């Protein structure tokens, strides 16, 4: 009978990876490898300890590849081989949808968000002294968004697929400003010289999938282009 492919992600990464309200784990990484799983006739064993568990795991041989919405980067490709990327981020600034800013230049004197730890933070940095804004920063995106929408920034930068995904559930969102795109794109990893044919199966159905209509319709269940 069919093979079986151990696949782990993050714990929360919505809109990629993430508990619905009956706790059952969905998002745009679990219905693009469910699909890739059923197109292959694998017996898909997904598991969501989190990124860096996920890494540790896949390093151990305990599961056979990841799905986390992983950069591919030239450095990771030393440790992992990647599938062609399946999405490429980006990087906005969020405002309330009453919100007229929508140039990086009409940032100057305001506050800005972003999340420890993330791109967007590093993007801020590195463009604060080009474009003249203060920087907030948040612990995580709850507290960020609601800096938002108390007025006490003027704009949160976070991940396009992330801000979209809000703005479908229906939080006082708007992206009036130009993306940064985010290089390498997001890929299906595998220890680098083993299970090509993980490797090679995900990139024939992501081609598939592109091809007729389903990957748009999984972005689009999560508010992505759209």
């Amino acid at each position: 009978a069919e093979t079986t492919v151990k696949i782990a992600s993050d714990s929360s990464y919505a809109p990629f990876e993430f508990q619905n309200g009956q706790k059952k784990w969905v998002g745009i990484d679990v219905d693009i490898m469910q699909e890739v799983a059923k197109i292959n006739d694998w017996k898909l064993e997904m598991s969501y300890p989190g990124f860096d568990a996920a890494l540790q795991n896949l390093k151990a041989g305990q599961v056979d590849g990841i799905i986390a919405g992983m950069t591919i980067t030239d450095e990771r490709k030393e440790t992992f081989d990647f599938s062609n990327p399946y999405y490429t981020s980006a990087l906005t600034i969020a405002t309330t949808k009453d919100s007229k800013l929508s140039d990086y230049s009409d940032l100057k004197g305001k506050a800005v968000g972003a999340k420890n730890g993330t791109a967007a933070q590093t993007w801020l940095q590195e463009n604060q002294k080009k474009y003249g804004y203060t920087i907030k920063t948040y612990s995580d995106g709850v507290h960020m968004f609601a800096a938002l929408s108390s007025g006490n920034i003027a704009g949160a930068m976070d991940e396009v697929p992330v801000i979209s995904y809000a703005m479908k559930q229906g939080q006082d969102l708007a992206m009036n400003f130009p993306s940064i795109s985010l290089p390498g794109g997001y890929g299906f990893a595998v220890m680098k010289g083993k299970n090509s044919t993980l490797v090679d199966g995900f990139n024939k159905a992501l081609a598939e999938m592109k091809s007729n209509g389903d990957y748009d319709k999984i972005l689009k269940k999560y508010g992505i282009t759209a």
